[PDB]
RNA sequence: CUAAGAAAUUCACGGCGGGCUUGAUGUCCGCGUCUACCUGGUUCACUGCCGUGUAGGCAG
């Protein structure tokens, strides 16, 4: 924990848009960004959720620095969510502070998987596919998160991910694109 | 302690033949239904993606 990029924010009101009618949009607005523009002084954490409430978004909380992060305040990328939301600046952290664990990974729940790849690399059709296949270790991650429609259909997507543990320590260098910590102890402020 | 107490009705069969219901007719007349709006239900709790084995870049 040596960076002191804490950025708090809060969030604005719009009758044209729900929760995920605005996060598919951030989705589509901060990937690319973090991708096309990019940073690896940069990022997000989520340290304001819960379980069984499904708490996806409440707050501002960034992970940036002196030069990295330090466009997050005169930035016309983000232009557009004056209807809907706001945003902050970087202030000075303390010493100690703490470290939560997330993960903006990829959960798969494929009961036909094994038919599909079998499909190029087994030939094991769907006709005797039922012998041996995983039936139902395709889990879902169930979770809260927007609902990004891609060209499969107009449905709200799930958002699944996988949420972490806290320690006291730290672990400062580089996360994933996401922001989710692929090895990174990730912020939680 | 009951007008108490008891009991075998048996058997058989030809209803049958006939027939003209007819003819007539005006249902007329009238009408203002009127205003109002946000489905991305998740047209599957995830399709389809490197290993059919639990880690992943994608149309998000």
């Amino acid at each position: 924990m040596a960076m002191d990029h804490y950025l708090d924010i809060r969030l604005r009101p719009d009758p044209e848009f729900p929760p995920a009618q605005l996060m598919s949009v951030l989705f589509g607005k901060l990937h690319q960004a973090l991708v096309a523009q990019g940073g690896d002084r940069i990022g997000v954490s989520f340290p304001d959720l819960d379980e069984s409430r499904s708490r996806l978004g409440e707050r501002l909380r960034i992970h940036a620095s002196a030069d990295d992060l330090r466009a997050l305040l005169a930035r016309p990328w983000l232009e557009g969510l004056r209807d809907h939301l706001q945003f902050g600046e970087p202030a000075v952290v303390p010493h100690p502070t703490p470290y939560r664990q997330v993960s903006r990974v990829q959960a798969k729940s494929n009961p036909e998987r094994l038919r599909r790849r079998l499909m190029r690399r087994h030939d094991l059709s769907e006709e005797e596919a039922r012998k041996r296949i995983p039936d139902t270790v395709a889990r879902a991650l169930d979770l809260p998160f927007v609902t990004l429609r891609s060209q499969s259909t107009g449905q709200h997507f799930r958002l699944f991910i996988r949420h972490g543990p806290l320690q006291v320590t730290a672990e400062e260098g580089g996360f994933t694109c996401y922001g989710l910590s692929k090895g990174g102890f990730v912020p939680w402020f």
